């Protein structure tokens, strides 16, 4: 993987594994968004993070993410090279956005597409505040100025609000809970497995007639390592459209919410 | 990745991500063990597989893993190569044993190794059987046929017959499900989230203060999507730990197994 010539976004191939496909021979989404984290790290590593500053450091502030956003035109299949390129762009005091484009390295072709809000925290009392000034400064260096967009469209999906699913679920899947291959590095959940867990009450009839074709997922509150999710879903609609919300087992508190969209096979 | 020069093993060369690693900044076991199917897999690709035979697709004859033994010297760090060799061995009739050798590419020294017991067994019925005559001979070809050991040590830690957990279990963790991510592009519980599920029941103390350095796991039946299974452990001592999975509900036994931990 490298930093591309001016040094405003970086490129990491990938070979996919026997392990990241499911049972159509091509890559998971989940697969895709810890690829899309991946690349993310890199990035950060090859312009000077050790993807906090010194700043942000002596503040005990963190970048945590909002909503993710992936449309998927083609997943790659096992053994096959995919290239994906990551920049990040300021939004004034709102916050960053990392964007990512992904290409079949052998026909050069775009088979999807990421993006990512992100706010600055601060990581022991976990209240936001806006970008300050000085920490906008320190990060501006490493992103092109001009609007660099993976999502330019006018109206596109990337930006939709999403309404809270109102009980009863169509479908539900009850007390997932985080094993530790689900924590990263600094054992917290990996925003990954909020994915997974969103798709654990999508039917296996839906899952093996279509394929996922647009995923947004909003974040509003982190699970602990000792906590348990329930997973609910309700169909909103050839393409299928569903509504989804994940919350603590107990009490009902909201974790995350989302939707995703499905084109039959 | 590729074939070595004789082509009776294969190499291949993995940098460790970051979603790879634990509280340490290095590969987890799990990694590891994903790493070993995924050269495990290469090999059989390159060696002509679409790894089954076409003696044994006729059959409806699979392989299936009956023990998995991995040792750990040094895990590597976030960022890191790590390069993985990879050959087979038949056993007579009795099944197959692919092994592995870790090593630090910056190094050269060896970091880790595995080994695996295997049996063919009918995909239909789950029946097994030892090697069918004419299917030893096709394999045999990809395999040296002097004996290349990666654990030599005459009756080591991989070949130590283990117990039955006894309850009550020291330690527990039940309720424990698959999700989609657990499974193959079989719709199988993968190998490795079994290992997962064991290490659930060790404390935390000890993950936190000592290092993996052993484990060793029977396979006696398979974990199906819908099932839900209890991971139990029991100290038995470094220290070791005696572990078994079995069914949530009617404790129907799914593995049991042993870990040796260094204190850091
Ligand atoms: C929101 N993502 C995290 C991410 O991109 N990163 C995490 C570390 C910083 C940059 C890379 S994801 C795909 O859900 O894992
Ligand atoms: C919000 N990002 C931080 C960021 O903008 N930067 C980090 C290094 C690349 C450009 C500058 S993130 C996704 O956490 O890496
Ligand atoms: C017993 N292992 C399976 C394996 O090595 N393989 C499966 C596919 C054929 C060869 C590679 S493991 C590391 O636990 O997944
Ligand atoms: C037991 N193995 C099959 C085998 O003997 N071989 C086929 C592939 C390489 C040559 C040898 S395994 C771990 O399932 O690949």
């Amino acid at each position: 993987g490298s930093l591309t010539e001016d040094g405003l976004s970086y490129k990491e191939k990938f070979v996919v594994r026997s392990y990241e496909v499911g049972s159509n021979k091509t890559a998971t989404v989940e697969t895709i968004a810890n690829l899309l984290q991946e690349v993310g790290c890199n990035h950060a590593q090859s312009v000077g993070f050790s993807a906090t500053t010194t700043t942000m450091r002596k503040l005990h502030l963190i970048w945590v993410t909002a909503r993710m956003h992936i449309e998927i035109y083609k997943y790659p299949a096992w053994g096959d090279v995919v290239e994906i390129e990551t920049w990040c762009q300021s939004e004034g005091r709102i916050g960053t956005r990392r964007d990512w484009i992904l290409k079949d390295s052998v026909t050069g072709e775009v088979t999807g597409r990421a993006t990512s809000k992100w706010v600055m925290m601060n990581q022991d009392t976990r209240r936001l505040q806006k970008v300050s000034d000085d920490v906008r400064d320190e990060y501006l260096v490493f992103c092109p100025q001009e609007p660099r967009l993976a999502f330019p469209e006018e109206n596109n999906r990337s930006l939709k609000k999403i309404p809270k699913l109102e009980d009863p679920a169509q479908y539900s899947m009850i007390g997932l809970k985080p094993r530790r291959a689900d924590l990263d590095m600094n054992q917290h959940v990996n925003n990954v497995t909020y994915i997974g867990w969103v798709l654990e009450s999508i039917p296996q009839e839906i899952v093996d007639t279509h394929e996922l074709q647009v995923i947004t997922l909003d974040y509003r509150r982190e699970c602990q390592q000792d906590d348990v999710v329930d997973s609910l879903t309700t169909t909103t609609s050839n393409d299928s459209q569903f509504l989804h919300l994940l919350r603590l087992s107990g009490d009902g508190q909201e974790i995350n919410r989302g939707t995703t969209l499905w084109r039959k096979k």
